[PDB]
């Protein structure tokens, strides 16, 4: 279920890493010249790409997401490993070629999972229910983060979906958007 | 269920099983061969069906206690520049002595599954856990079932509590999956 991977994106990611996020930033505009110094900076954006393309690079589907420095690591006991660690990447956004923003960036890498499951021989199902299991996902973590006042402020879900009539769609452009808002 | 199954599998089993070897060959040159025997040179997961997944091993059997970490691994995925991926190595005691040695964890999403049971909503109602907890096991043997690539770079140890005998030894089963 797109249930299931929401509540497991809660309870083995968001609830562990969000609290600690803004320590981690402190610490990387320490250490990276405040880099990270606008407040829409300071958040953890996250990609909802309801499609479910989600490529490892970001640069392999748009030139203008660049990968600049990571983030002080997490490191946290978890279910018999010790110190398992929790990273994340700080890119910069380009605009006409221009550094246009700087913000910490990712897929939410269970759709990447749907993706595969929906191929694979036994497993799999129709595209269409793949869509309606990447918005049932989308939707039901939406619904678990209103019991997590912290959420509004430290990540922010950027949720689209790839036009296919000829119309442009500039990925850089929405982050950049989100943030400036 | 099935969906935590294959995420499992997805996300981390076929990821970090075709790199094992050579970590836990890297993890020998580190440590003076201490993953000697072919026991030895596994990936044990432990599935309890209750899905209670206490985050210290030594804490619910103290004749499991911890002994280093394997190499990391570092992935891109997802966005994520050199994602971490990390494994502990564990000795096992046996009327107090070091008795045998492996890589040893907890399937994760059982923890996610139990964490689900109660905050209700969602549907919780175990049924809803041990019945989804026997899914996920058979499921994933299911899918390592296929995959002789690399089936015996991990082991599954599935248990539960026996209904009308004594307490589990969770020692004693992982000693007994290291000796077969
Ligand atoms: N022992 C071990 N297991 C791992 C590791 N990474 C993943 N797993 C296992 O496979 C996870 C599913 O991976 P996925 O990346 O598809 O998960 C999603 C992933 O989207 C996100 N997540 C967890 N850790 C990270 C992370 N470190 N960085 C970015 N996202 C993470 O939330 C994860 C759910 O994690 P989880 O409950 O720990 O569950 C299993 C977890 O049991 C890992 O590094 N070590």
């Amino acid at each position: 279920v797109a249930h299931g991977l929401a509540w497991s994106y809660y309870i083995g990611y968001l609830r562990l890493i969000l609290p600690g996020l803004q320590a981690r930033i402190r610490m990387f505009n320490q250490l990276h010249n405040n880099m990270l110094s606008g407040a829409g900076s300071r958040r953890l954006y996250i990609l909802f790409p309801l499609d479910c393309g989600v490529p490892d690079n970001l640069s392999v589907v748009d030139p203008n997401i660049r990968f600049r420095d990571m983030l002080p690591q997490q490191n946290i006991d978890r279910a018999g490993i010790k110190n398992r660690v929790y990273s994340n990447s700080v890119y910069e956004i380009l605009e006409n070629g221009q550094p246009a923003g700087v913000c910490i960036l990712e897929y939410a890498t269970p759709l990447q999972t749907l993706f595969a499951m929906s191929q694979d021989a036994k497993a799999g199902f129709s595209r269409e229910d793949r869509l309606e299991q990447a918005k049932l996902f989308c939707r039901t973590l939406e619904e678990i983060l209103e019991d997590v006042p912290e959420s509004r402020n430290n990540c922010r879900l950027i949720v689209y979906q790839e036009p296919t009539d000829g119309n442009s769609f500039s990925l850089s452009q929405e982050v950049l958007r989100h943030i400036r808002q």
